[PDB]
């Protein structure tokens, strides 16, 4: 039920919206002993794999501090804050 939250909030964007999220999100520097995803293949993933690889790569608390972060730093924050309360 975090990672349904994640999957809504991420699909409430516009396809460019989603781009810069994903764009950023890669750039974003994290806890040691876990890797980043390369931009490339972040790129060609649907909203629901895109979901399911960050809570694979991080687990779901981290993957929903991430996702809140990304957009906070978007500015985006009635969706930040839903996906926060969300968790």
């Amino acid at each position: 039920t975090k990672r349904e939250a994640i999957l809504k909030v991420l699909e409430n964007l516009t396809p460019e919206e989603l781009k810069k999220f994903k764009m950023k999100l890669g750039t974003v520097p994290l806890r040691e002993g876990f890797e980043r995803i390369p931009r490339g293949a972040l790129g060609q993933l649907d909203i629901v794999d895109l979901t399911d690889k960050l809570v694979a790569s991080y687990y779901e608390d981290y993957a929903a501090e991430l996702v809140v972060a990304v957009l906070r730093d978007m500015r985006m924050l009635e969706e930040a804050a839903r996906l926060q309360r969300a968790a």
